[PDB]
């Protein structure tokens, strides 16, 4: 029963998911005066080329695209990492106002939203066995601002009434995850963690500089899910992010000067 609300939300989590107050937790604020520039990073590579989307859920918590990852289709390398990261799902999380929403912050700047694209290591043979290692997940994420419309994303958008209420799902084939990239692919890097329960420190992060742009009809869609089941009251589903975290003993680094 976890999840963002004033008696089940982040102040909370620890109580049945101590981890919570770990040495590597995520999100975290990035101070960019304070990230330094790795000149070893390798350059990052996104192939999703042969992507194939399946499924969109709405899990009680966000709304998830989900892929087929049975092979090598859409995948993450280079960067930070080493060897090859299938993509899974994406989802993002979002806020109540424009003001808020993301979970990373940029010199305690808050986005409207972040996308999450989560990815396994294949090393690990499935996710189940690659979230208990600590680096068992590369997840690329990305900033949302309100400005223009984003055009791949309204495949998105346009199919959310069809999963209002948690536990619905929609058909969600042949949707082209490239479509929410923005121009460029500088980032930061820093070893972290899920940002919900279970919250394991298994996760690479690597966070675009460079925010992607959506209209404030497309978020404001977003903003008209449902955390409740069908035929119970309705609790929209808005502030479904986690705030930064204390960076401890952790270094951000950046790909970019
Ligand atoms: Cl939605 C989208 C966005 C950006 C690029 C895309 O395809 C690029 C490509 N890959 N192979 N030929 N063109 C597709
Ligand atoms: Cl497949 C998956 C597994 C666990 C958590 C997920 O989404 C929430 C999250 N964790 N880290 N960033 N977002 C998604
Ligand atoms: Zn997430």
């Amino acid at each position: 029963h976890w999840g963002y609300g004033k008696h089940n939300g982040p102040e909370h989590w620890h109580k049945d998911f101590p981890i919570a107050k770990g040495e590597r937790q995520s999100p975290v604020d990035i101070d960019t005066h304070t990230a330094k520039y790795d000149p070893s990073l390798k350059p990052l590579s996104v192939s999703y080329d042969q992507a194939t989307s399946l499924r969109i859920l709405n899990n009680g918590h966000a709304f998830n695209v989900e892929f087929d990852d049975s092979q090598d289709k859409a995948v993450l390398k280079g960067g930070p990492l080493d060897g090859t990261y299938r993509l899974i799902q994406f989802h993002f999380h979002w806020g109540s106002l424009d003001g808020q929403g993301s979970e990373h912050t940029v010199d305690k700047k808050k986005y409207a939203a972040e996308l999450h694209l989560v990815h396994w290591n294949t090393k690990y043979g499935d996710f189940g066995k690659a979230v208990q290692q600590p680096d068992g997940l590369a997840v690329l994420g990305i900033f949302l601002k309100v400005g223009s419309a984003k055009p791949g994303l309204q495949k998105v958008v346009d199919v959310l009434d069809s999963i209002k209420t948690k536990g619905k799902s929609a058909d969600f084939t042949n949707f082209d995850p490239r479509g929410l990239l923005p121009e460029s692919l500088d980032y930061w890097t820093y070893p972290g963690s899920l940002t919900t329960p279970p919250l394991l420190e298994c996760v690479t992060w690597i966070v675009l500089k460079e925010p992607i742009s959506v209209s404030s009809e497309q978020v404001l869609k977003f903003r008209k899910l449902n955390f409740n089941g069908e035929g119970e009251p309705e609790e929209l589903m808005v502030d479904n992010w986690r705030p930064a975290q204390p960076l401890k003993n952790r270094q951000i680094k950046a790909s970019f000067k």
